[PDB]
């Protein structure tokens, strides 16, 4: 199977899903100086208010906080938006070490970590068939940086050690991702894919401006976690990024400047 090894990693994928060579695939380096300045783009709007987390699991690739997306509690739009993107999952991408873990990149600048939180258009009725659509998924992306605690993370963090390797859930309820968001919206904007197999390109990529600082403790908890299920050699999940892929036939807009 695939993963993010030497023998399964990115540069594997592509054998069994060819879309990893298509011609919108994620992340991407986002070039500041070439990324355009679009003043028909809306703020973004989080609606996160009526979120409802329900729970936590490792899969082996990373952990992911699954939400109730049964109805709008937990939404975004606006932005490079039309129509209504329901929150159904959150995860993270992290690094060995604090300078490479993020997926998109800022002028080839790696970040420690990158926070994903994916949004189906509501218009699909369902994730798997908006994964089908070349605007059925919205990921807000945001960059960690390793300094100041982010208070609002240390629930997950606290959690980790109850789901170490893969296949170990827990329930995982009142988590509040506002916590987890930075000061300002400001956004780049780009038409993607997913950054795991299937790879699917079904992404419009909102990755914010700002990054969110955490602190080194609270990396190191991530750390801490096994790509591996229990019994198996110990190999801790750590580099479970994708790199950035190339850009071809896309402009990447800026919300701001
Ligand atoms: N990274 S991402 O935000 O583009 C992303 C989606 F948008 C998705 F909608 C999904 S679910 C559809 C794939 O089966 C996804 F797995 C990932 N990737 C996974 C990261 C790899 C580790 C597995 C944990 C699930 C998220
Ligand atoms: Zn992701």
């Amino acid at each position: 199977h695939w993963g993010y090894g030497k023998h399964n990693g990115p540069e594997h994928w592509h054998k069994d899903f060819p879309i990893a060579k298509g011609e919108r695939q994620s992340p991407v380096d986002i070039d500041t100086h070439t990324a355009k300045y679009d003043p028909s783009l809306k703020p973004l709007s989080v609606s996160y208010d009526q979120a409802t987390s329900l729970r936590i699991l490792n899969n082996g690739h990373s952990f992911k906080v699954e939400f109730d997306d049964s109805q709008d509690k937990a939404v975004l739009k606006g932005g490079p938006l039309d129509g209504t993107y329901r929150l159904t999952q959150f995860h993270f991408h992290w690094g060995s070490l604090d300078g490479q873990g993020s997926e998109h990149t800022v002028d080839k600048k790696k970040y420690a970590a990158e926070l994903h939180l994916v949004h189906w258009n509501t218009k699909y009725g369902d994730a798997g068939k908006a994964s089908q659509q070349p605007d059925g998924l919205a990921v807000l992306g945001i960059f960690l940086k390793v300094g100041s605690a982010k208070p609002g993370l240390q629930k997950v963090v606290d959690v980790l050690d109850s789901i170490k390797t893969k296949g170990k859930s827990a329930d995982f309820t009142n988590f509040d991702p506002r916590g987890l968001l930075p000061e300002s919206l400001d956004y780049w904007t780009y038409p993607g894919s997913l950054t795991t197999p299937p790879l699917n390109e079904c992404v419009t990529w909102i990755v914010l401006k700002e990054p969110i600082s955490v602190s080194s403790e609270q990396v190191l908890k991530f750390r801490k976690l096994n790509f591996n299920g229990e019994g198996e050699p110990e190999e801790l999940m750590v580099d479970n990024w994708r790199p950035a892929q190339p850009l071809k036939n896309r402009q990447i807009k800026a919300s701001f400047k």
